[PDB]
């Protein structure tokens, strides 16, 4: 009755290692796609001094 | 009646030398077959830090 529980509090509680290094891995690069195109949108507004002069 | 029951209280209380060592070996297989299967049991955890890098 104890590998029995120990068992079931495992699937409870325990982390899937593979699951989760896959999670982990998709939004350490949907921050990266984000840091990207953050650069990129500080350029945008940098066009219109040419126009002003 | 010494002998009758001499040889009466032996079944019931001497036990069986080649019966019980065959069974003796069998329990001291049964162990070491456990007992090699618990290393394996204990490698196969070690294969998700290859994963985790």
């Amino acid at each position: 009755s104890s590998e029995n529980l120990t068992s079931a509090e495992s699937r409870i509680r325990d982390v899937d290692m593979a699951s989760e290094m896959m999670e982990y891995t998709k939004n350490n690069i949907l921050t990266q796609a984000s840091q990207a195109m953050l650069a990129q949108a500080n350029q945008q507004p940098q066009q219109v001094l040419q126009l002003l002069k």
